[PDB]
């Protein structure tokens, strides 16, 4: 089906298992993908005939620069469960929550993250 | 099975709901994907047995540059609508519409956009 | 199942509809999954129990670089054919022959492309 | 299903047939995906409902940086194996291990690799 | 003479010329170089004798993302100015403000800005 | 002192050597550092005691995108002349265009080109 | 003026004034051209005849990635130092030490850093 | 003043002190700028009044792709060396000769490498 496409959302937020990332924060990184019919509004060209990417913006920030939780799972769940709750048209959303600097990672990497799957339930 | 791709089509437009959008304008980015059979074609190296990617281009391009529309859902839909109404040889359409800077958001990001697929009727 | 992964391979050729492409060539991106069982390599850990991918590249390499075609859908054909030919092992090709720079078109892009799946 | 992503992996190893790359070594590129439920450690937000990725990365990086192998094949399985061996919550993994150079290719490529799909059958 | 390097810094504000630009705003760019010694601070490691990189950063965060301007030229100006006045021991400063989406350019670019270098004349 | 900065500009045109080159064109990475005093603008932020950065942007885009010429060198050369020309406050100009896609190159560059430098 | 160059080395340390940073650690970035005149061993192709660029970026290493310190100042002086030392041939060096993720910033950067030109004497 | 411009040319070479790099080969990054009047050809259009920088281009291919030296040093001054004695029209040249792939380093860097300035 169709999808409202998040990419590459970068917030600071405190979020992590170690003490200290929580009073330190860091950069994250999220990719939403909302399952959603777009044709009505395809056709109609009227905004009330979809949902407005900048509310599921707006939604994954208030909660990824939220209060600090210990994981990325939890985030996520979070982003997923608040995205299909407060927008009933999205049939399932997809989440990528990660970590583009790992702390104690001495090497280099992309990021490490999570990548959950929801479907209104 | 196969398809023709188009990548990361960047066309300046005026598409948005926010009036001085409309009016400034601002930078689209569009990923196309037309599934077609292309054995033919590989097996004939004739133009004639495929659909050249140029006219695929050039009715995007129409497109993404033309009248201003409140959403990229519209725009998008009409991508997919025109382009298997000129290309009765396309099966079906993927199409991927972006905005890599959106109006107000004050955070970084990769693009919010939309992703629609059309298959023929 | 397991596949082996070549990924953003650059060769100049000279394909293309237009004639004067076909003449001053261009640079054309190659991706190419090719479908193979590798468990058995993964626990001998000799190379008869597997193909080199530096045999699948050399043989992409080559077309890409040989005779001038118009299509990429020629190219890109070939390349899988070839290479099922090639290695019986193979059961699957996927390619993706793109072009970064298309002649005549006046506006930045990635690139425009073709992509093929065959089975043996 | 969910899963844990682990991406663009960089260490430097000693693996390959040619007796050169394992005098000299080389970069390694290696992307990981550990199929494993989270809606628990979702919920409990306790790090022990889940798996590290931190242990992962760590395990993968002990593989790699290991005891040289003639084949990508063979490290990619072994860092599966040990993956599933090591962690039992994860239900599937799908390694991509990677070499962005190839010696003695002259021309420009991202990376040549294998990319295998491992779950823990009889 | 040494100096302290801001690469990059990337800011959302509302300056320019054209009405719609002041509402809808945009992100600007700024590389800022301030020469000043470093050679005390290097030897007493202690944050006092240098200037926090954080607060150059602070300044030109309030700048850039504050009262609205036609030109980047007066921005630049004032981040220059404003710099120099509030750290006595930065000797001179080099700004460079650009925008990376300019409005009605049809082509695609890097960026379009000002580049101006200012010593302490007070 | 002071500049304007125009980087990375990108513009399709149909300069070059090869016959080829003149009839399939290709894109052109220009930069322009303009030195020009920004004082009083900054301080007044009238738009009229500066130089908008769209105009230069259009000079040069007129230039690169029009009749073809044989060398980069000739081109570059055009920007700067008329580039001082038209704005007399500017003190020098330096003009640097290149070509990222080089014909019949089979190997990997970033690009190659030339770099004048014009006062008056 | 000829020089050896060493670009974009990356190392993660512990240096910082703040606890946190310490403790977590964080990558830098830094960036060395050493002055010297290479005519000699571009004629003589005698190693003897130059300094040898990994031995001087063993040098560095060492420093970002050993004894913590507060400043970025302190470790770059280190460096510098510690280079015009240890290769008497080295004429002058300029050091770019910077913190790529500056923590408690929320907008995006490059990088924060210092440099400094240190010659011999 | 102007010159020409060769950016980011990618090569593959046989140079070090490692007897294995001889045998197994790697990747160099070079950058050359070479100084000559561009005013010239910048008014007449004429090829001949300038260098064509595809002749540099493979001179310099010819240099880093040829018998394995010790050090960059070296290759980087023949590079220099050979291209003011082919070109006379060439005042300087400034050649920036690489390595983004070090042996036995393992900590990610961009590239270590020279930078020497010659002068006719
Ligand atoms: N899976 C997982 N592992 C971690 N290790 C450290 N932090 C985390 C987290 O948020 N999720
Ligand atoms: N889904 C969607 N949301 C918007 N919010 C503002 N503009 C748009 C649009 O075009 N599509
Ligand atoms: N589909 C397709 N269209 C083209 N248009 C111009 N050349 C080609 C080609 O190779 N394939
Ligand atoms: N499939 C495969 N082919 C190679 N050719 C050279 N080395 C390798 C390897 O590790 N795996
Ligand atoms: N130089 C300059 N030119 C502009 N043209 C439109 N806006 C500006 C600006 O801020 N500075
Ligand atoms: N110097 C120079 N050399 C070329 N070789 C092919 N075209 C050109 C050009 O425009 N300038
Ligand atoms: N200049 C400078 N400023 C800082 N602010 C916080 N840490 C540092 C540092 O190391 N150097
Ligand atoms: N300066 C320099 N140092 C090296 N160390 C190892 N090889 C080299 C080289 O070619 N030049």
């Amino acid at each position: 089906g169709d999808k409202l496409i998040l990419k590459g959302l970068k917030f600071y937020g405190f979020h992590g298992a170690i003490a200290e990332e929580r009073t330190l924060g860091q950069m994250f990184l999220v990719d939403i993908d909302a399952w959603v019919s777009l044709k009505k509004a395809g056709e109609s060209d009227n905004l009330e005939d979809t949902i407005s990417y900048v509310d599921i913006f707006s939604l994954a920030k208030e909660i990824v620069e939220g209060s600090p939780r210990n994981l990325l799972e939890t985030v996520a769940e979070l982003i997923a469960s608040k995205t299909l709750e407060k927008f009933h048209q999205i049939n399932a959303v997809r989440v990528k929550l990660s970590k583009p600097n790992v702390a104690l990672i001495k090497s280099t990497i992309d990021y490490l993250g999570v990548d959950i799957f929801r479907q209104r339930n």
